[PDB]
């Protein structure tokens, strides 16, 4: 039902000791937009409710990705842009994204459903982990498959918020 | 965000040493309903609640203002209403109002965010600031960012009176 994966390490774009990353990625697949069903409290997303990410393809060979959040604190949505690039073998879901302006950190996928419906993808460190999916809610049942790989991988999934969304 | 602002300086209608006022005002985004969420205790307002200022176009160039609060003690709704003009540009946010007689208090608009729904208003004095509101109630990133203008400005926010609004 899950995409493979292996251990993948590489120097201030993956956490400590490794994490596992999906091993047959196909970027194509990938592309169009996500909604965040859960995020760890990162700085550069903190109050946004509603968040989707929309990767597209680029002529370099990266991602375009466009931000998209509510704010209820001010009572607006909110759009941002940026890059992702693979650090290495496009088969290996490890890229380099902006997160915040012209900075960039790893974003790993390390649990990907075959038909790419939904992904949880983790960041540099375990400070940073998010739960996407295709559909702005996912079933119980995913939502537990999702938190046993990321309790594996030795994150702290009470970490999540879950982020409001339609339905 | 909030509007652009420039030093407004004019004794008797501003604070000591000015005041930043909007420079930029588009005076048919203020007009309509505003809540007063605080309020530095001015004693024309004292013990009012559910207080609004309703602003409307006149003929002339100026503003009808009506302020409206309930008042506990008389056990009655009570309003006022004046008249307020522009003391100069009508981009600049800065007027005076009259309510009774050949008097006029400076009316300053020192924080306004670009889609009009929240603003700072002092006074010609530091013991007058308003905190309104398009809605009842602010979140705490709207109320803590006004209150930064305030003592950026000079004002002691400790003043405040967070009025009763439902």
């Amino acid at each position: 039902h899950l995409e493979s994966t292996s251990l993948y390490k590489k120097s201030s774009s993956t956490p400590p000791r490794g994490v596992t990353v999906v091993n047959n990625f196909d970027a194509k697949r990938y592309l169009g937009t996500w909604y965040e069903i859960a995020r760890f409290d990162h700085r550069f997303e903190r109050g946004l409710e509603k968040v989707t990410a929309t990767y597209s393809l680029r002529d370099d060979g990266g991602l375009n990705v466009i931000n998209k959040g509510y704010n209820p604190d001010r009572g607006m949505w909110q759009q941002s842009e940026g890059k992702a690039y693979f650090t290495g073998a496009p088969t290996r879901a490890a890229l380099k994204v902006s997160f915040f302006g012209p900075f960039y950190g790893g974003y790993n996928v390390i649990a990907l459903d075959r038909e790419y419906r939904h992904a949880l993808v983790c960041g540099p460190d375990r400070d940073y982990l998010w739960i996407l999916s295709r559909t702005p809610t996912i079933s119980d049942e995913v939502k537990q498959e999702m938190l046993a790989v990321a309790t594996r991988e030795g994150f702290d999934v009470s970490k999540f918020i879950w982020v409001q969304q339609p339905g």
